[PDB]
């Protein structure tokens, strides 16, 4: 049993298995109800592996814990060994975060990674479930590659499977398969699942000053939420042993296989709970991770809640805290284009590179196997560095603790000091879901030819008293300057002359409509009163100028961010 067959199993093409840039996604019932659906998405991915460089190649494997997973990962086995596969690097028991297989496949150089996440979306029996493909430098893989996995998926006629091939993954080591009628084994190495993932943040941050700040009577009390998704047992092993953390610092850290039933998305709603133990006032610091760990929520003492976009910024602020930094220097910062100005002020004031890209992995990634990007935020709970290629939850964390480490002030003091000196981007995030699908559209077109007219630069809005000035407006358009490629349609952008914006993107079972509220304030008299009153008057002039509720028949956004 250690010694299997290969055979070639005959199967009938799906015509929906688009790879996505953040992996294919369906129920768990799909894969499950429908033959060979998992199997022909495989057999696709490793169709794209050059027969000639399969032996040498390395694939690493592992996913965040959800429902399906493991049987997901023996399916990746069976196929990868039948075809010519050298090796897989599994993570213990299935498990590895997002980051710990971008850093894995990076350290060890391999050919790429199969991840078994669906990130946010929930997990179980009746849950979702994904599979995410990455490539050689450790990140998404790019259109031209997950094109080819679609193309090869919707014509493909039979896969290659040892159907008797069965790993063990919850035991550390080399396991060796001896394939029927094939020269060169099969091998799997099964790792420790946080090992490699800590051994780089010990290199990045300064793990004695962390433990320093961590430990003892005088410690910085820490509440750090995994929602029982992948991040769990790298919070134990590195903030609580490594850094002594007292172990009631981890907070739903054990993986489970349905999330425990919610989603793992960080959020003040999602996370309540969370929300809830800092409001008591105990702990000076909290954090929630999504589901495969490349999410962050960022909280302080009383439930004070740092907002992702005002979190980049911060960390940019007080970038040489962390050891890594000081080493590479600042390349670049970056932010999604409907992510706040905040990391702006500072990359001004700083006199460093802001690159402002479309939604989406691809274009921080560019930028940083250019050598020119250190430091890149989204507004929807997302924060990286070119450590790796993929967002980093945890890193982000420990990039916080090294900041209150140097700073030596509370959460709130560190952002009110921010403000002042650099002004305050209040920011919103309004998702109207499940909107009809043509109204939705119309309101969008309508917008982007008023815009669009010669007299819309200059129009005053009042709120009253204070006037906006339209700076400029347009359909946001972005010429990566890596990979050459035009991205258009990327979102409508109200820009205004007082450094404040009214961005409207369309989504991509009805369309969502996102309108995001950027209100740059200077004045020490309005940068510290209630974000929803100072974006009141916004808010109103993003609505009337759109014909939102007119458009749609929606008084009321789903959801606030
Ligand atoms: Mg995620």
């Amino acid at each position: 049993s250690n010694m299997v067959k290969i055979v070639t199993v005959k199967t009938q093409a799906y015509q929906d298995q688009k790879p996505g840039t953040s992996g294919l996604r369906k129920r768990v019932k799909v894969f499950q109800s429908s033959a060979n659906y998992a199997e022909n998405f495989i057999q696709s991915i490793i169709s794209t592996v050059e027969p000639a460089q399969r032996q040498e190649a390395t694939l690493v494997v592992g996913g965040d814990g959800r429902f399906y997973m493991k049987e997901a990962i023996q399916l990746i086995a069976r196929i990868a060994a039948a075809n010519g596969i050298g090796r897989l690097v599994i993570g213990q028991n299935g498990i590895l975060s997002t980051p710990a297989v971008s850093c894995i496949i990076r350290k060890i150089k391999a050919i790429g990674g199969i991840i078994l996440t669906a990130s946010h979306n929930p997990g179980g029996p009746n849950g979702d479930f994904g599979i995410k493909f990455n490539i050689s430098n450790g990140g998404p893989a790019p259109e031209a590659i997950t094109d080819k996995i679609f193309q090869i998926s919707k014509t493909i006629e039979e896969y290659a499977v040892c159907p008797d091939l069965k790993v063990d993954l919850g035991v550390l080591g080399k396991q060796q398969f001896d394939l029927e009628n094939k020269f060169k084994p099969f091998t799997v190495e099964i790792v420790d699942s946080v090992e490699a993932y800590a051994t780089m943040l010990r290199s990045i941050f300064d793990f004695s000053a962390l433990k320093e700040l961590l430990s003892g009577p005088n410690r910085l009390k820490i509440r750090i939420d995994a929602m029982h998704g992948v991040v769990g047992p790298y919070v134990k092993k590195i903030l609580c042993e490594e850094l002594g953390a007292p172990a009631n610092s981890a907070v739903n850290c054990v993986p489970l296989e349905d999330f425990g039933g919610h989603h793992p998305d960080p959020n003040l709603t999602y996370a309540a709970d969370l929300v809830e133990t800092m409001k008591s006032g105990e702990h000076d610091f909290g954090a929630a991770f999504d589901g495969d760990g490349d999410r962050n929520m960022i909280l302080g003492k009383h439930g004070f809640f740092v907002n992702p976009s005002d979190s980049v910024a911060v960390i940019a602020a007080n970038i040489f805290s962390i050891p890594y930094f000081q080493q590479t220097g600042v390349r670049g910062f970056a932010r999604s284009m409907p992510t706040s100005g905040a990391l702006d002020r500072v990359a001004s004031a700083t006199k460093i590179a802001l690159y402002e890209t479309p939604t989406g992995w691809k274009f921080f990634g560019n930028l940083m196997d250019a050598s020119k990007l250190s430091l890149c935020g989204e507004e929807s709970f997302g924060t990286g560095s070119d450590h790796i290629r993929e967002k980093d939850g945890l890193w982000a964390v420990l990039a916080w603790l090294s900041i209150l480490a140097t700073r030596k002030q509370s959460v709130e003091d560190i952002l009110k000091d921010h403000w002042q000196k650099y002004g305050r981007n209040f920011f919103t995030r309004y998702d109207y879901e499940e909107v009809e699908a043509e109204g939705a559209n119309k309101m969008m077109k309508d917008l982007e030819a008023l815009m669009f007219d010669r007299s819309f630069v200059g129009k005053q809005f009042s709120a009253n008293d204070k006037v906006y000035t339209v700076e400029k407006a347009d359909n946001f358009e972005y010429s990566d300057p890596v990979d050459g490629s035009i991205s258009r349609n990327q979102g409508l952008r109200l820009i205004f002359t007082d450094g404040s914006r009214i961005v409207f993107r369309l989504s991509g079972a009805g369309a969502t409509i996102r309108l995001y509220i950027d209100s740059y304030e200077k004045d020490v008299a309005k940068i510290n009163q209630d974000p929803q009153v100072m974006l009141a008057p916004l808010i109103s002039i993003a609505l009337k100028v759109s014909q939102l509720q007119e458009r749609t028949g929606r008084t009321a956004p789903t959801v606030i961010t």
